[PDB]
């Protein structure tokens, strides 16, 4: 699971760039302190639900 702060940051990103490319995902990884693969999973999962 990701933290509340990470969720808030990722959701705001998702609502501006719904399909981040690898550079954007690596940047979100650095912003959040999450691995890039975890960023990708989070976006894939959210899009599969929406």
């Amino acid at each position: 699971a990701v933290t509340g702060s990470q969720t808030a940051l990722l959701l705001r990103a998702f609502e501006k760039d719904r399909f981040p490319g690898i550079a954007a995902r690596e940047e979100l990884a650095r912003e959040t302190g999450l691995p890039e693969s975890r960023i990708q999973i989070w976006f894939q999962n959210r899009r599969a639900r929406h």
